[PDB]
């Protein structure tokens, strides 16, 4: 009966998005982790390798699954019957951008928006400094799946 | 079964808070308003009073009871055999010492939760800022429900 | 004679920004709308001019006016040296402080800040453009003028 | 005829407050310093008054007043719907905000908020006393008025 | 010859101190525990408590010591030869007060404040939620150095 | 023998950065100015000149000396047998990204960073915002070195 959206671009998928993912699927019935692609820039994975990655490292959450979409958030929530986002802070500034954003998405299409609190370990591991700092040769082994680093590394070589 | 907890003092319950009634009981199969009561501060209202206005408010909400506790928020829970609470949120800042009590309780108890920003229009709102105004006169009754409203001229008179 | 300047690029003008021009020409006896030239978006200057004057006609002691560079130059060659800002959150008062600390270091204008309407809080000229780009309703945020102009631009 | 009032507790009026004050009366014709009754303080209303009143003996269209109950009441039973208040941080303009949108709603009074002058940033009326107390050397944080006054409450 | 002062209450040190106190005294050649009380209201613990906690869980840095004030925390560090302040932060609102602080600490006395970010596993304890969340039963046995959780439970019993 | 490095684009060196080298000056043993070259982001000023200005702003300061470098900042760091990074604060928001930043370069290689508020006269000022008012003929001379502004003015020429 009940049921989120985990939206993202998961480029890629980090253990602070699986944290998240991870509590939605405890507290609703059906979780959709939305993999939101731009069709004018592309980033480091393709869509298929972001789903296959998050698809690995989601298999003992028997209610998730995973689909990608493009254009308004609203839309692809309302178009799976659901009304609910669920999203991943760290900071008050992560809730200053984030809340413009979920009061427009129930201004336009009454989707409610729900907040969940990082768990402090992965508190600081963003999809864009995971990559930034693997590029220059840092460790960031404990901060990703096993489904993304290697691939991560590969990439990147 | 999905279920959550909308802690708080509610003394008294806005607007504020039955918006975010409202989105928690369409999200969760069963909610459970939290009222505090606190041995040392005494408010405005009772809690049996607190209670009431609550019940009058979300009269429409089925799935959604109201009771009242004291002591530890993720004793009263996990008592219930929950381990998710819903909170509204309107700053930045409230997420920082809200952010402390939820990894705290998460930390304790394994126990979620999720923040909601409240809707614009009862942003501003407060129990103790209503009473503040009304205690001088000023009018709130576009920010409380409308008994909660008839009740808290009834304690200033 | 007082007066206070209200700067932004306007692209479009929303009811946000609508709701601090009439703020600012309730309080000041004189009030320009600074419209940034600066190519590069949707609207041209002479467009969000226009917008700007269609939305404000109740406003007589308003006017709008373009520009470029500095904000302090625009703002003391009309001979003021206050500007008037919108805000939204504590993020915000942040870059802006940073502007206001130079803007007054530099030429001894003021800057104050007021908190926008809740109900315009949200809005955006950026977010608007977004959501109406998708086919979301922007109307409720827009002036009805620019709103219907939007669609315009877009179709 | 502009006109503003600045609120405050004012226990004592520090060179932020004064900067706030020079500002707000530079850009309105009539500016009312508003000091809270709400007894309680190191000074009395009185003194307080007084201190506000020495340290503004140039700013000829300033006057000081004293008041308690809501602010609004006060703005507006001397005919102004405007509230300037000075700040620091990102987290004052959150608590700010909602007096602000309150007053807004309940009675139409607009606020204007105005950065602090870097220099006088960190003082306040709290932490002045404090570290005067213990000994610390406030003189350039306060008008040399209230600081000869402050040293006679403390021996 | 280098020498920072780290201040607070300490009633009673956290883990999240303790991670402090370690990374102050890997960077300077001495570290000063500053332990501050308040002549007029007592803590949960007594000074010679709370020093004892503190020396208890630091063994192992041999250039740390720890003393107790009262009064201007400059004074105290001045008077020591010293002039730096050592403080550990979690949030941008942390930042306020004590940048407030921090910046009239360098105008009266030219003593310099370093402000390091607590590690994510330590960052959402402080003394009084600790002390908060064992009044009514919470385990906070991972939160606090084995010097105090059990004479905190003694305290509270 | 205790060290830090203070890192930046320095494009050009204002007077809150040297400011915060003061500071670094006064507590370390050793400060390193480690300058940043991007082989995109190319600025105003060379590295030669952005280190000459830098050196020529710094001359009273025996144990600071300034380095340019690309790449990881603890590599960096670590090269030099530091473990210590100084930077420069004005708001809250800078909190933000940089506690991000800090607990990630902790987590990859043991490297601490202290975080000094700038004095409130120099709080405002930044090497971007600087550049932006000179280029349209604002006087920016108060927050610069006399040796910086000089410069500065020939490259607009
Ligand atoms: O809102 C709160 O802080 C709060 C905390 C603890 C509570 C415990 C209860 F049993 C009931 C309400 C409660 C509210
Ligand atoms: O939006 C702004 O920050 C801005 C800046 C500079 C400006 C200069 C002008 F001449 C007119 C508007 C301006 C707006
Ligand atoms: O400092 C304030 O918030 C405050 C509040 C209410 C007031 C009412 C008055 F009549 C005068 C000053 C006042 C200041
Ligand atoms: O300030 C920075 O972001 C930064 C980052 C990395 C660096 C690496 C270097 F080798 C030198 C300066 C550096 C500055």
């Amino acid at each position: 009966m009940t049921g989120a959206v985990c939206p993202g671009s998961f480029d890629p998928v980090t253990l602070g998005h699986l944290d998240v993912f991870e509590r939605a699927a405890a507290q609703f019935d059906e979780v959709i982790v939305a993999v939101l692609i731009n069709p004018n820039k592309a980033g480091m994975f393709t869509v298929d390798e972001r789903i296959e990655m998050i698809r690995e490292s989601t298999a003992d959450l028997p209610n998730l699954r995973v689909e990608s979409g493009q254009g308004l958030l609203v839309d692809f929530v309302r178009e799976r019957g659901l009304n609910a986002i669920v999203k991943g802070l760290r900071t008050g500034t992560d809730f200053e951008y984030e809340l413009q954003m979920a009061q427009m998405n129930k201004h336009i299409a009454g989707v409610d928006t729900f907040f969940v609190a990082t768990a402090p370990a992965y508190s600081f591991v963003s999809s864009s400094l995971a990559k930034e700092v693997a590029t220059y040769g840092g460790d960031v082994s404990a901060l990703l799946p096993a489904s993304v680093h290697q691939r991560l590394l590969g990439k990147l070589r």
